[PDB]
């Protein structure tokens, strides 16, 4: 019962700054136009200790499944191969992704209603709302 409250469909309602946050984690011009339009299908299921998250959207369809705390190889909707770690800290899934010495972290929270994303590259955040579909 883990990640009860974050299971189901959602769907992207609201975006800050995000554009920023791709320039900041070295997204190219057209992907980030192009990506900056999509509104995407966030489906978070689980079974047992395997949690699976796809994003479906128009731009790209992206899958992962992992165990908290289990590092994973992830391809990214933008092309980055990272090495990816998933954790639970204080009801916040806490998704951290390294590749060439970079690291950015994005977390997931319920609240409310809603499912908010925090994405975070150095100083530069942005936020992503979600509600069920
Ligand atoms: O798209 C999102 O809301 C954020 C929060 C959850 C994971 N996620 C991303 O990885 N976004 C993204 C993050 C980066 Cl750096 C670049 C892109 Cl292209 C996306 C992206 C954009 C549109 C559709 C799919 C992905």
């Amino acid at each position: 019962h883990m990640c009860d409250a974050f299971v189901g469909t959602w769907k992207l309602v609201s975006s800050e700054n995000f554009d920023d946050y791709m320039k900041e984690v070295g997204v190219g011009f057209a992907t980030r136009k192009v990506a900056g339009m999509a509104k995407p299908n966030m489906i978070i299921s689980v079974n047992g200790d395997v949690i699976t998250i796809k994003s479906e959207s128009t731009f790209k369809n992206t899958e992962i499944s992992f165990i908290l705390g289990q590092e994973f190889d992830e391809v990214t909707a933008d092309d980055r191969k990272v090495k990816s770690t998933i954790t639970l800290d204080g009801g916040v899934l806490v998704h951290v992704q390294k590749w060439d010495g970079k690291s950015t972290t994005i977390k997931r929270k319920r609240e409310d209603d809603k499912l908010v994303v925090e994405c975070v590259m150095k100083g530069v955040t942005s936020t992503r709302v979600y509600e069920r579909a």
